């Protein structure tokens, strides 16, 4: 489990949206596993605006934040894991890593904010569905 809590914004994984993530819904996108709610409180994470490659993400099945490279954002074709069929997932990017389905939604982060959070998982692999390119996050 786990969010990004970005202004009036709360970014969680849309397989673990919630009733009230749906009541409150503002954009949400199956092919990415994305869903956006808005918020009553601010929230005070900083979402990264760049192309790095590099950061670290939280595993909650090793509770250890792991250093990793991780691929450029892409259509990715993903196994079937217990939330998803076996299908191209939009927006993946993906690392040399353990990835548990009760890891989905652990931050991955740059030196310029939030990244993304872990989506996808198997074959020693763990994904992250990026959130840089969501720039209307940052006002509004
Ligand atoms: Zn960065």
């Amino acid at each position: 489990s786990g969010a990004i809590y970005v202004g009036n914004y709360r970014v969680v994984n849309r397989h673990l949206a919630t009733h009230n993530d749906w009541a409150n819904l503002v954009w949400e996108d199956s092919s990415r596993d994305l869903l956006v709610s808005s918020t009553t409180a601010q929230g005070c994470d900083t979402i990264a605006r760049c192309d790095c490659q590099t950061g670290v993400y939280y595993c909650s099945s090793r509770r250890k934040h792991y250093p990793v490279s991780f691929s450029k954002p892409s259509l990715i074709f993903v196994e079937a894991s217990e939330y998803y069929p076996a299908r191209y997932q939009s927006h993946l990017m993906l690392a040399v890593g353990h990835s548990e389905p009760g890891d989905c939604g652990g931050i991955l982060r740059c030196q310029h904010g939030v990244v993304g959070i872990v989506s996808t998982g198997g074959n020693g692999l763990v994904g992250f569905a990026d959130v840089r390119d969501l720039l209307w996050l940052d006002e509004e």
